[PDB]
């Protein structure tokens, strides 16, 4: 590592070698240069102890069976050493370290001095700016953090709650980066932009803010100048030896400004910052930016709920809770990947409850127009102060400047990210008086503007005051008429806000699950639910799948075998996160208690695993995915479990019209049972609904039947597809019997039918297009070749290599699509030329009651 004396130099150090305090007797040896690390172990940035062991073979693969049982944790009881020589050619400049994700602290050691304590290098989002120049010299310097052990209850740090199973090291170690600054007698911090835009949308006013540190001996004068938004700026500021101050630069205006806005609504402009600061003509640091020129308010309607609104348009948010790798493992291509996958839903935001990501996330997010609800997490030392007997410990007088300066570092971060949309002080449990004032105190010195939630629960916080939101759950298995419900104000149907629900378990692709479970693993999955698995949760409630074998069982259909689970296990799960997802675009316009908001629990797993994901850790695409991505099209059409209405959503910026709505009842049989064709619907925009059609009680069913609804626009293009597999017997609850993650059934919904739902067949061309921007493009025409009356029923298709392997990602226009005799269909496949690794790529076409095939593309 060797790092210049320009001004303005911020070097991240690319790696240590890493070895647990055990084996070293003297800690002011380890920065020494020259301390030999016979045995250390590489470890790329921003790797935690644990990842850094996996990187070097140490452990096998924690994605697979119980391979993370076998991992001693004793050994992370004690602090690990991360360390890097460092080489410095010129000293004239000053030399700074400035880093943040230390968990959960650390003492910093330079040439064999300490030059800060644990004490001061406490909590994984604090910020820290060492001037480390007393201790440099020319040629070899060395660095070394002790990192201390990571305890989620003790420190203000991450833990896992009951997502996953818990890491050996609890994650210590340092997750983001550690820069190596050089500069003058002046360092520039915190720069940053406050924006203001008026209500047209076409000007906007512009504070630039900088801070100024003299950090030598003498008083100087320093110019800091530079360009906000193609405009210059220049202020001239004395700073006495020692001294720090806040220069504001004077109002700049901005016409015609390019405003950013969320994906779909318009393009997504950042704008720079680049400024200078200059001593004696001469520069002694630098810093460049960006900011998005964006307004985001978040209020309480006429009925209590939390409603989101960008540049003055309301917003029904539509997300997943987002979480990063269980080991914090950084990618930043597998960030923009997930990002991505968000969009391909139809999504429009995720929630980080805690676990904020790297700076690098939300620039990714930025970018893509993806919204971002950002804030702590519950359920350890966060809310130990107001959580009572939930885990986290009770705070002490140390535990409130660590909190507060978390706090600012994170408000520092995150405030010139358009797509940041609030900020969760609380999860949970709000905080009491003391600690949020401590957290608005923070992000006022900040300038961090954006809304402030109280909770993802109803609980009230003393001074923001009412969250707007609920947590009533469920989290486990509950039937699709469930979200429909807004008789039950202590439960999770669409109204007010739902800042995280689903439905449970999320069995993924059988590609995936190969990959993840072991042969006798699987066995017992289908065979006996009730078992535990690893692969859900640590915790006890969820710690097996009963609940949804139950179900899946009841309403399905007893299991024959693994297969029989796994194919019934993606029609559940699609039929099941496409009614929530529906239930709640619906009900957003309704004129009382009308659902603002939908977090999905969850948008993907920290790994592999059985529940809570739209997709999984290979980023593989199933039930839940394509149930997701259907209830989430921009012009989409829908059948409601409750009521039996037909019903348009126009998710896009324009009002649109002329469309008709087609419904159409078959029995499994094929027969057409009911028809009705509802011309000339208008429907306004951002999620406003029209009703095309209450279907009635029609007579001769089967007692498995198929719903076939479909939106064409007024040039007669087929613009949604929309096929419900339903029953004469309703699903129906037993209310009385909730608990805080569910509601039993008290009768079930019988699908069974499709079990002897008879053969159709398919149909399949395909052909690729290797692009000059990286991506190959894969088309697939595929038709229902049947010669009878039979749809070709939940039709997969992936694109894989020519062993047969998904490539992966993948992003499809539609997929799990459903062909009546005659019909076709063109879907289109995006993915990197280069994940096919040299293979030419085919597709697998999988269809319910069509076989499997695959043909080349
Ligand atoms: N905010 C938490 C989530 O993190 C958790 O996964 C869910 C299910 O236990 O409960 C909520 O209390």
């Amino acid at each position: 590592l060797s790092v210049g004396a320009a001004a303005g130099n911020a070097t991240p150090i690319p790696g240590y070698v890493i070895q647990s305090s055990a084996q070293v007797s003297d800690d002011s040896a380890v920065s020494k240069p020259g301390f030999p690390t016979s045995g250390w172990y590489p470890v790329s940035s921003r790797s935690t102890v644990y990842a850094g062991l996996l990187q070097n073979g140490k452990y096998a693969d924690p994605f697979y069976s119980t391979n993370m049982q076998n991992v001693p944790a004793a050994q992370f009881s004690v602090p690990w050493w991360y360390r890097t020589d460092l080489n410095v050619d010129d000293t004239s400049s000053r030399t700074y370290l400035d880093f943040s994700g230390v968990l959960s602290k650390a003492d910093v050691w330079v040439n064999g001095t300490k030059v800060a304590t644990k004490d001061q290098v406490n909590g994984a989002y604090t910020r820290h700016d060492l001037d480390i120049t007393a201790q440099v010299h020319t040629g070899v310097n060395s660095v070394a953090f002790k990192v201390y052990p990571n305890d989620p209850n003790r420190d203000l740090s991450m833990g896992w709650i009951d997502w996953a199973q818990t890491p050996p090291d609890q994650n210590m170690g340092i997750v983001r980066d550690v820069l190596v600054r050089r500069s003058g007698a002046v360092a520039l911090r915190s720069a940053h932009v406050i924006q203001k835009l008026n209500s047209a949308l076409d000007h906007a006013d512009l504070t630039v803010k900088a801070d100024v540190r003299n950090d030598s001996a003498n008083a100087v004068q320093t110019t800091v100048a530079g360009t906000v938004a193609g405009k210059p700026i220049s202020q001239t500021v004395s700073l006495a030896a020692k001294e720090r101050k806040t220069v504001t630069f004077p109002l700049v205006g901005l016409d015609r400004p390019n405003v950013w806005w969320p994906a779909g609504m318009g393009g997504q402009h950042r704008y720079d910052l680049d400024l200078t600061a200059s001593v004696g003509g001469t520069p002694s640091d630098a810093a460049k930016s960006k900011f998005g020129v964006r307004d985001v308010k978040a209020t309480l309607n006429s009925s209590g709920g939390r409603q989101y609104s960008v540049n003055g348009k309301p917003l029904l948010i539509r997300g997943g809770g987002y979480t990063p790798d269980l080991f914090l493992r950084w990618n930043e291509t597998a960030a923009a990947d997930k990002l991505k996958y968000v969009l391909n839903l139809g999504l429009n935001t995720v929630r980080l409850e805690g676990h904020i990501e790297p700076d690098e996330f939300f620039d990714i997010a930025d970018d893509l127009g993806v919204l971002t609800m950002p804030g702590w997490e519950c359920c350890d030392k966060w809310e130990g102060q107001v959580n009572g007997e939930e885990k986290g410990e009770p705070w002490v007088e140390s535990d409130y400047p660590i909190a507060k300066a978390s706090m600012f570092s994170e408000a520092e971060r995150l405030r010139d990210h358009p797509s940041v949309i609030s900020f969760h002080i609380g999860s949970d449990f709000a905080p009491d008086r003391r600690i949020e004032q401590g957290y608005l105190d923070a992000m006022k010195a900040a300038d961090f503007l954006l809304p402030v939630i109280p909770a993802a629960s109803a609980r009230p916080s003393p001074i923001t005051g009412a969250s707007g939101m609920k947590m009533n759950g469920p989290y486990d298995y509950v039937p699709p008429v469930y979200w429909y419900d807004k008789s039950q104000k202590d439960r999770g149907g669409a109204w007010s806000f739902n800042s995280e629900t689903s439905a449970g378990v999320d069995i993924p692709t059988m590609d995936t699950l190969k990959r993840m479970m072991s042969a006798s693993e699987l066995d017992t999955m289908w065979k006996n639910p009730s078992a535990k698995q690893y692969h859900r949760s640590s915790s006890d409630t969820f710690g097996n799948l009963k609940l949804f074998g139950d179900a899946l069982t009841k309403r399905y259909g007893a299991s024959a075998n693994l297969n029989d689970f796994v194919r019934k296990a993606q029609l559940s799960q699609y039929e099941n996160v496409r009614a929530e997802f529906e239930s709640h675009s619906r009900n957003y316009t309704d004129s009382t208690n009308p659902s603002t908001g939908l977090i999905y629990w969850m948008l993907n797993s920290p790994w592999t695993s059985l529940h809570w994901q739209l997709f999984d850790a290979y980023m593989d695409q199933n039930g839940a995915y394509y149930g997701a991505k259907k209830a989430n099209e921009p012009l989409h059409i829908q059948y409601s479990h409750d009521n039996r209405s037909v019903v348009v959503i126009n998710q896009t910026s324009n009002a649109v019209s002329g469309l008709t709505a087609t419904t159409k009842l078959y029995n499994l049989d094929g027969t057409e049972k009911y028809s009705n064709t509802k011309t000339g619907l208008s429907v306004g925009a951002l999620g406003a609904k029209a009703t095309a059609v209450t279907v009635p009680a029609v007579s001769g069913l089967s007692t498995t039947y198929l719903a076939k609804n479909v939106l064409t626009d007024s040039s007669g293009k087929e613009v949604s597809r929309n096929v419900y597999w339903l029953s004469t017997k309703a699903d129906t609850l037993n209310w009385g019997g909730s608990d805080w993650y569910y509601t039993p059934q008290s009768a079930f919904a019988d699908l069974s039918g499709l079990n002897n739902l008879g053969q159709s067949a398919v149909g399949a061309t395909a052909n690729s297009v290797a692009g000059a921007d990286g991506t190959t493009t894969t088309t697939v025409t595929l038709k229902n070749t049947s010669g009878g009356r039979l749809p070709a029923f939940y039709v997969d298709s992936k694109v894989v290599d020519s062993a047969g392997k998904p490539v992966l990602p993948v992003e499809w226009n539609d997929n799990a699509v459903s062909l009546w005799p005659g019909e076709t269909t063109t879907l289109t496949a995006k993915y990197r030329t280069a994940d096919l690794k040299g293979s030419k790529p085919s597709v697998r076409i999988s269809g319910w009651n069509t076989g499997t095939q695959t043909v080349p593309a």
